[PDB]
C-alpha cells in the first residue's frame, strides 16, 4: 500500500465519498435544473428592451455553465477502476483524486448559477414597483424555502449515510435533532406556501431551524473527516472544505 492502510477501510471510505460526492451532485443537478428554468422564467419579468443586454449575458452564462455543469457530470461520474483485493485484482470503483478538483469545478459552477439566478430575483425587484417587488420576494421566498428543502433532504440523506461510516452517540443526537428539525422545516416550508401565513417569517424561522440541523450535520462531517485523519486514512479536507461550503452555498438562500 502506498495511500492504502487496509482495503476494508478503502472501501469504507471510498462508500462514503461516494455517497457524500452522490447525494451532493443529485442535489446540484436538480438545484441548477430548477434554478436554471426560475432564473429564464424571471428574465420574463424584466422589461425585455431596456436589459435585452442583461438577459443575453446572463443566459450566455447560463448556457456556459450547463456546458461546464454537464461535462462535470460526465467528470464527477468517473471513476478509477482499482483491484481490491490486490492479490485477486477485483475490480472496484474509486472515486479518484481528482474529484476534489471536480467539486471545486461544481462548487464554482453551483454557487454561480445561483447568484446568477439571485441576480435575476433582484433585477425584478428593481423592474418592478413597490408592491409587486414584494410579491417577488414573496417568490423568492417560495423557491428559496424550497431550494432549502431540496438541500436539506439530500444533506439528511448524506447525514444517514455518513451516520453508518461513525454509528455513534455524536451522529445519533445530530440526526435525531436533524429529524426533528426536518419535521420542523417540512412543516414551516409549508406554511411559507401560503401568502396569508407569515412567510417572511416562517422562512426565516425555518432557515434557523435548517441552520441549527445543518451546523450539526456539519459537525458530523468534521467529526468523520477528523475519525478518518486520526487513522491515517484517505481523506482530503479541500474535497470535504469544497463540499461543506457548497453546502453552505446551496443552504445559503438570498
Amino acid at each position: 500500500g502506498h495511500m492504502q492502510p487496509n482495503n476494508e477501510s478503502k472501501k469504507k471510505a471510498v462508500k462514503l465519498d461516494l455517497d457524500l460526492m452522490k447525494e451532493t451532485k443529485n442535489v446540484c443537478t436538480t438545484v441548477n435544473t430548477k434554478l436554471v428554468g426560475k432564473a429564464k422564467s424571471k428574465l420574463n419579468k424584466l422589461e425585455g428592451e431596456s436589459h435585452k443586454e442583461y438577459v443575453a449575458e446572463k443566459t450566455k452564462e447560463i448556457d456556459e455553465k450547463n456546458k461546464k455543469f454537464n461535462e462535470n457530470l460526465v467528470k464527477i461520474e468517473k471513476r478509477k477502476k482499482i483491484k481490491v483485493p490486490a492479490d485477486t485484482g477485483a475490480e472496484v470503483d474509486a472515486v479518484d483524486d481528482g474529484v476534489a478538483g471536480a467539486l471545486s469545478d461544481l462548487s464554482s459552477d453551483i454557487s454561480a448559477i445561483k447568484t446568477l439566478t439571485d441576480d435575476v430575483s433582484e433585477k425584478v425587484s428593481e423592474n418592478l414597483k413597490d408592491d409587486e417587488a414584494s410579491a417577488t420576494e414573496h417568490t423568492d421566498i417560495k423557491e428559496k424555502a424550497t431550494l432549502l428543502q431540496e438541500s436539506c433532504n439530500g444533506i439528511g440523506t448524506i447525514l444517514d449515510k455518513l451516520a453508518e461510516y461513525l454509528n455513534n452517540d455524536t451522529t445519533q443526537n445530530i440526526k435525531k435533532e436533524f429529524d426533528e428539525r426536518k419535521k420542523n422545516l417540512t412543516s414551516l416550508k409549508t406554511k411559507v406556501e401560503n401568502k396569508d401565513e407569515d412567510y417572511v417569517t416562517h422562512f426565516r424561522d425555518m432557515a434557523t431551524e435548517a441552520q441549527n440541523a445543518v451546523g450539526e450535520v456539519k459537525k458530523a462531517i468534521d467529526a468523520v473527516v477528523a475519525h478518518r485523519k486520526a487513522e491515517n486514512l484517505d481523506v482530503d479536507d479541500t474535497l470535504f472544505s469544497n463540499l461543506s461550503t457548497l453546502l453552505d452555498t446551496i443552504i445559503e438562500t438570498s
